[PDB]
């Protein structure tokens, strides 16, 4: 071997239902992944071409 | 008559969607009216007796 350890994360990352994700998922019932990204490429700078 | 003229409304009461509905418009076609009216009922203070 090269090597006898490797790092990586240490614990499970949290992908958690935010507070527009939390509108969103009572009313139609349908929830993205970043909302607050879906804005910041939508309602505030649409033609930043990402 | 008891009168001869009732006070009324002079311009329509506007509602167009707006930024936080528009990921809503975009991403799905649900478009509700008054988002702001749900955030402030399920997400801040969903206790409160309507």
């Amino acid at each position: 071997e090269a090597d006898n350890q490797i790092m990586g994360p240490s614990s499970y990352a949290s992908f958690v239902v935010r507070g527009e994700n939390l509108v969103t998922a009572v009313s139609y019932g349908r929830v993205m992944r970043t909302f607050e990204h879906f804005m910041a490429r939508i309602v505030d700078s649409p033609e930043k071409a990402g």
